[PDB]
């Protein structure tokens, strides 16, 4: 197939500075002028978003006075990265303001610019909970023991000796996450988001409990909303754009994965009363003669 | 009886990468175009389907609790492979999306393409029952001491002392099965979905009484329906190649196997009145001139 | 049993949670004699 | 070459060097054209592009 | 049928500590990252209250 | 050569060693040309293929 | 009568609750004779 060679940037600037991938030319005619033409309708292919990823950069001092650091850490990680069945309350968008004197008394007004703004982010994470409860207690005893206490008002962990002072400074009990909003075949990273300062705020893990034998077993679906503190920028798409180049898929075919059963278990193949069965020993093998 | 050399595609390969029997070249000319050419009706033979082959892969781990676990297998086992009447409900087929947007106002729409999804199997299996009431023995005994019991919710085997914790698990009470569609041959595996995480959904056996002394006696099907987690691509047709290579045929003639009655019974031969004993013993034998 | 998507293609997750039993409404039939001793033994039951 | 449901990914990916516009209509589109002829199989009566 | 060794957690420490009956061990590959993985589905058993 | 009732396959199957392409219609079947012709028999009048 | 769950299985416990009875609606029926006497009397009856 063949299209206009003008449809790309031939490079990216201006506004297309620090662009991954490739951006269509604006300046190809629309379908919206007197009447559309056909010669340019590659051009009209449409963005459609993809799901954001999160990235763990930085992890909690607390783990290191623990029993286990590594679990703690490696329970984060799957929690941020694996286990979120989505996320919510990612926003960097601006607001202009503007302050107005009339021209005239007929209606007419001068305006002039004041002031511009940016919005912020409130990631929200949800989870499924599996056997066990890992995740609510997880985020419980975070909570309990490098957080407040509320009995005491003081955190669970100094009871311990020897902790250091300076254990009330963000980086005792923060952690950071970088969101990418890639393309659709995750090449390029196309929005990104570094927010720091990251730890539960608002209502943990619902914890209530009730008594009926008429209703069936339901579901436990767990949220929680974290503070933080964003950057935005052309360095934090360098950022993404680094992530992104790692966890390659050459040589990734799902369609070509071995099955994950092998062969048939040992016992099956024990009770010799199946369909193979039959042919190996029940029925006779004459040969065939014509 | 010649057909065109090109006929069958010359190695598997493209899309049909991965095939195990012969495919047709699907470039001879054919029908439907400006005549039909009788020089290539044999590319013209048409694909028929086949009935589908279930192989039983693994066991529930609950059957070890029990007793004569062997049982238990040789059972299960039989009625997957065996006794089936019928089997439905598997479906994989793909699912595409698009978008619209105007293309001016004419009345032409521009598309772009959004997701790809694919369809899900609900196995469901069907017999006929037995004298005795096996198959709803089992099947009801399988729910009452391996799922639950309907009055408490709690699985009867717990009684049992020493049960092991994670019987909680799916693999302590669920089994897999690998379905084959093969060509008309049984040489070669067309389509392959192994699914595993299987065990009675919805209602079981009909348990239903009643009393009409005119009444014809009627037969009793037994309906089942079951989970699952289907697997399908280049490693599921592998295994089931492998597996229909099993259960050969070479040696095997169904027109020459011998009668299941080698002769006739003692007792017909001790009646001694009938077609044979009266040339034997009734009819003289004065000798033949004639 | 309950659910929960296992990934985006369109497969799922399932989980055993309860199990129950039908229930019985027994219904008999009969055929009217001379008199009526049917009616009469059932709707006097019923009065008495 | 359109996706694949796991990941919503083309498989063709999986490759090295996939062209970085393998995004466009004419990546993974085709065009045809459509013609009704007369009885003779001469003139084309009507046609769509 | 086989699961794999590591889905329970072997003791309960950490923030399982004092936990009674066996715990998913959270590491185990999740549904929800590039694809997910048939050999971990064992570990997808939910909580039913 | 052709179906068997109870299995519905071919019994000759039995034999290993037979080639894939049993399927085709050049496997199990068979032609022949019908000829009208005059009186005298020396020249066709109608045929069929 | 009224129910109430005898556990969770999904079997109920009834209890008498009210017993009642049927009315009757009669409805009769005739065929017009020379003169229309039966429209006659009924109609009559009804407006005087």
């Amino acid at each position: 197939a063949k299209k206009d060679p003008n449809t790309i940037m031939s490079a990216n600037s201006s506004y297309a500075n620090g662009a991954n991938g490739s951006v269509t030319n604006l300046e190809i005619p629309a379908a919206f002028g007197y009447t559309p033409d056909f010669r340019y309708y590659h051009a009209a292919a449409d963005y459609t978003r993809r799901p954001t990823i999160a990235f763990l950069m930085e992890l909690p001092n607390c783990f290191k006075d623990t029993d286990d650091a590594a679990k703690w850490g490696g329970s984060l990680k799957a929690l941020i990265e694996m286990h979120s069945r989505t996320i919510d309350g990612l926003d960097y968008t601006l607001e202009v303001e503007h302050v107005e004197t009339p021209f005239g008394g007929g209606g007419e007004m001068m305006q002039t610019l004041s002031k511009v703004r940016r919005a912020r982010s409130v990631p929200v994470f949800t989870w499924v909970e599996k056997i066990g409860m890992p995740v609510s207690r997880f985020w419980n005893n975070y909570i309990l023991y490098f957080m407040g206490e509320p009995n005491s008002n003081v955190a669970g962990i100094i009871g311990k000796g020897g902790i250091t002072p300076a254990a009330t400074y963000p980086d005792y009990n923060t952690f950071s996450v970088l969101f990418v909003e890639p393309d659709p075949t995750e090449r390029y990273a196309l929005r990104s988001t570094l927010i720091t300062n990251m730890q539960p705020t608002g209502q943990g893990p619902e914890m209530r409990m009730s008594k009926d034998q008429t209703s069936s077993p339901e579901q436990l679906q767990i949220s929680q909303t974290f503070t933080g503190l964003q950057m935005v920028g052309r360095g934090v798409d360098k950022l993404g754009q680094m992530m992104l180049d790692r966890a390659s898929q050459t040589g990734i075919d799902l369609n070509a994965q071995p099955a994950f059963l092998s062969d048939r278990e040992a016992d099956v193949a024990a009770r010799t009363d199946g369909y193979i069965d039959q042919l190996v020993s029940s029925l006779s093998k004459p040969g065939v003669a014509i």
